[PDB]
């Protein structure tokens, strides 16, 4: 108790929020949460291999896909064992189990003490009944050209990770009255108060009150009939109040029916969220915690034909942005059960609900238990996670969503990890199926955990709206995670506060870079090192990988917008193939929330044309938002900007060169072997990030923001704020990108045609899931993309996507928007430099 007191103050401050400090709860659903939560963690900690557990092997039953094989000469593979300079390399077939690949070493090259393959420089292990090619650090390796070196070091203890022992009456509601402290507004006004009976974005029943003039105290003390009955309030059912006076200046929410199934009775006073100028803030049941200056609200409680068929399919076919009709609404729900045969047409079908009648919903939830066919079914992701989204409020529904999702292994659940924790955010009850399988999964896997870690950790530090329920799904993750990683994430936490402090402090002495800042950084980054900051951290973006002490040398403040630094480590594993560094930049002013969500869709992308056996070589670099316009970024190696390779050789201001990015090339290169693959890198990249840039829209963008390697491998950088007449562009696709290619105006070459072949590979890959992006796109926007005016927005996906428009006209379509980027040549990108200059 004392001993346990102290425990949940270092919680505390590995959370960012105090999940026992009660000032801002009207009810006990959050401690009921916590209290909920410990079933499913002891359930996980107790079912979890303490070695596996410990070592955390990274695989996937995913084929290796056609270009790593093609990599692979006479199927073998050279693994590089080490141990104290004792190098010896062993040629392994990609089937070979890693005890019996040390049974080659051991027993065969040269009762017994079993010891295990660890990666060199890292923590990442190669154990456990997977063949060596179904490692992802192996195919990681094929990939990139390099080669697979590791140590043949002990295990690590698993006891090192081991835990701490533990009527029919009309529904009405009475609006007593509105209170603000200081009414800020100019000019006098009047205002009513509008009550909203919600279900997933539905409004069942409205009414309002009698306008008032606006004042600090507003008072009605009317009663608010509404026309549905108190037996057909669904559960998951919204009570929303807003002020309006016409434009809407606060909301509110409660929950009609609690966490055990009771109707809501008795006096409440809600602080209500304002709103600057839809979005998953508007949605939560979280009062505002800000009692002092935030408006408050007062209330008290007491077999068919053909032509139909084909009308039902020509429905089940349409993607998600496509509305429903009343008409066609009642097709599917009067053939609900054909319906319910088609897993594609669950979400159409599951709107057509009138969730706000209680007979009809017993009819859904007797229709559920018939889901044979959705159980069988193979997992679509895009059809899951569109039963999670802001339109379904019924936790049943999004049960069977969330059952699908039970299916993933760690890979895949890796993939959609950051969009499956903002999907919380749509959740009605704190404690629901899905954030306990967020849960389960952190607990069984801790790569899975460490970036849960971080997720939730994210929307903690910057969501007043939400971070009281992600606070108790965080704490519950860490009472089960063990003591060893409850080490790495404080001494992880230690870091990026000691070295926020120091972001914010140099931004505040300068508005170009001076003398007297830069020695100020050395000298505070000094002092930081000598005994503060701890000896080794993992980095957050890369949790294999341990920083170890700074290369303050290389340090800097960066010369360029919000002043972010550029700071550099050396690797803190001694077993580490180099002394190259660990670059990361800390900035402060841009939403680094949005980077993360846009990055984490590169790699969604990524996956999708591994599918189908592509590799277009997009660069995601890490990127963690760890509080508000706050986070890292991962320093992505031997690299600069177009722009500033055009700077090198034409200056400061000018008329771009085409043949600059070439001779770049070419003078980096020290051969024809790596200059033709870097162009070879270069063709594919430059593709993938044209279709995968077009797709998201944020193709249109100023070449300072565009990058290369010292190896052709190319790609873009800040995602923030880019999805806000003009000249436009789908993606860049500028002159001297082509000139690599070997083109020329309205010209041609080899490359050319095989970057306007990967580009329809690519381009028709991502639409063959379409659905898929449509959800992942309007989910991001909702719950990512502040400023989220329109759903019009989310129209963009599915014109990008060419949306019922065959294979055929889409080679075309993607085709004419590259001829559209040789016609525009340096135009829009000549008006970026004017525009970002042209103030
Ligand atoms: C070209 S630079 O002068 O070195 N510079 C200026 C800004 C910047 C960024 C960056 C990334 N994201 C955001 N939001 N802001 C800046 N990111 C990066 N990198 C990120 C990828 O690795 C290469 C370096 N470099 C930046």
């Amino acid at each position: 108790s004392e001993e346990s007191q102290a425990f949940q103050r270092q919680l505390t401050a590995l959370i960012g929020y105090d999940v026992t400090d009660v000032s801002n709860v009207h009810d006990d659903e959050l401690e009921f949460t916590r209290r909920g939560l410990v079933t499913p963690r002891m359930a996980e900690v107790a079912s979890r291999d303490p070695k596996l557990y410990a070592m955390h092997p990274w695989v996937t039953s995913k084929p290796l896909p056609e270009y790593l094989w093609k990599k692979i000469a006479n199927n073998c593979i050279f693994i590089v064992i080490h141990r104290s300079t004792t190098s010896q390399t062993i040629k392994v077939s990609p089937d070979d189990t890693p005890g019996a690949i040390l049974q080659s070493f051991f027993t065969k090259m040269a009762s017994e003490q079993d010891f295990v393959l660890r990666v060199c420089g890292r923590d990442e292990y190669l154990v456990g009944e997977t063949p060596i090619k179904n490692f992802q650090w192996v195919r990681h390796c094929l990939k990139n050209g390099e080669e697979i070196h590791v140590v043949l070091d002990t295990p690590p203890d698993p006891a090192l990770d081991e835990v701490r022992k533990e009527c029919d009456r009309k529904f009405r509601v009475k609006i007593r009255g509105i209170d603000i402290p200081v009414l800020p507004r100019n000019t006098d006004l009047t205002v009513f108060v509008e009550a909203n009976i919600q279900h997933g974005q539905q409004v069942l029943c409205q009414r309002r009150t009698s306008p008032k003039p606006f004042t600090e105290e507003v008072l009605w003390n009317v009663w608010l009939e509404f026309s549905i009955k108190i037996k057909d309030l669904p559960k998951g059912a919204l009570l929303n109040l807003q002020i309006y006076c016409v434009q809407l200046l606060y909301y509110v929410n409660l929950l009609l029916i609690d966490h055990r199934f009771l109707l809501r009775r008795g006096e409440y006073v809600l602080h209500m969220w304002q709103i600057s100028g839809f979005n998953a803030d508007k949605l939560t049941s979280a009062t505002n915690p800000d009692k002092e200056n935030s408006m408050s609200i007062s209330i008290l409680l007491d077999e068919m034909p053909n032509q139909l068929r084909k009308q039902l399919e020509a429905i089940i076919a349409t993607d998600p942005l496509n509305p429903l009709t009343a008409e066609d609404k009642e097709l599917l729900w009067h053939f609900r059960y054909e319906s319910l045969k088609h897993p594609k047409a669950y979400p159409k079908l599951f709107s057509s609900v009138k969730w706000g009648q209680q007979e009809i919903v017993a009819k859904t939830y007797q229709l559920l238990a018939r889901r044979e066919v959705w159980d069988q079914s193979a997992l679509d992701v895009g059809l899951t996670m569109q039963l999670l989204d802001c339109n379904f409020s019924d936790e049943n529904v999004r049960a069977i969503a969330v059952q699908k999702l039970e299916s993933l292994e760690d890979d895949d659940v890796l993939h959609y990890l950051l969009q499956l924790v903002q999907a919380v955010k749509f959740e009605p009850y704190h404690d629901s199926a899905l954030a306990r399988f967020l849960l389960k999964r952190g607990l069984r896997n801790k790569r899975i955990g460490h970036f849960l870690f971080w997720f939730l950790r994210s929307e903690i530090a910057q969501s007043r709206h939400y971070q009281q329920r992600f606070a108790v799904i965080l704490e519950a993750y860490l009472r089960g995670c063990g003591t060893a990683m409850l080490h790495d994430f404080t001494q992880q936490v230690q870091v990026i506060e000691m070295l926020q402090k120091v972001t914010l402090d140099i931004k505040s002495l300068s508005a170009d870079v001076s003398s007297q800042v830069i020695s100020q950084l050395k000298q505070k980054l000094e002092n930081l090192q000598n005994s503060q900051l701890p000896e080794s951290f993992r980095v957050p973006y890369d949790p294999g990988l341990k920083a170890g002490a700074l290369a303050i040398e290389k340090c800097k403040v960066m010369a360029s917008k919000k002043k972010p630094l550029w700071l550099e480590f050396k690797c803190a594993d001694p077993t580490a193939l180099s002394n190259e560094t660990i670059g990361i930049i800390f900035k402060h002013g841009d939403d680094l929330r949005q980077d993360m969500l846009i990055l984490q869709i590169l790699r969604i992308m990524e996956s999708i044309w591994e599918t189908e056996s592509l590799d277009l070589c997009l660069l995601p670099y890490g990127c963690i938002s760890t509080g508000d316009k706050i986070g890292m970024i991962e320093i992505v190696k031997d690299a600069t900007t177009i722009a500033k390779i055009q700077q090198s050789t034409v200056g400061n201001t000018g008329a771009f060169k085409d043949e600059v990015l070439n001779h770049w090339l070419k003078e980096k290169s020290p051969t024809e072997e790596k200059f033709q693959a870097a162009v070879e890198r270069f063709v594919y990249s430059c593709a993938g990030y044209c279709v995968a840039t077009f797709v998201l829209g944020i193709g249109d963008r100023h070449n300072d923001n565009i990058m290369i390697t010292e190896t052709g491998n190319l790609f873009h950088i800040d995602f923030g704020h880019i999805l806000g007449n003009k000249e436009r562009v789908p993606f860049v696709l500028t002159p001297d990108f082509l000139f690599v290619m070997g083109t020329s105006g309205k010209k041609t070459s080899p490359h050319f045609q095989k970057f306007q072949d990967i580009c329809v590979k690519a381009y028709l890959a991502l639409r063959h899931h379409t659905n898929l992006l449509i959800i992942l796109f309007s989910m991001m926007l909702m719950t990512g993309m502040p400023q989220l005016t329109s759903k019009e927005d989310i129209e963009y996906i599915r014109d990008a996507l060419t949306v019922g428009k065959n294979e055929e006209d889409a080679k075309k379509y993607f085709l004419d928007q590259i001829e559209v980027c040789r016609d525009k040549g340096w135009t829009v990108q000549f008006n970026w430099f004017l525009h970002l200059v042209l103030g």
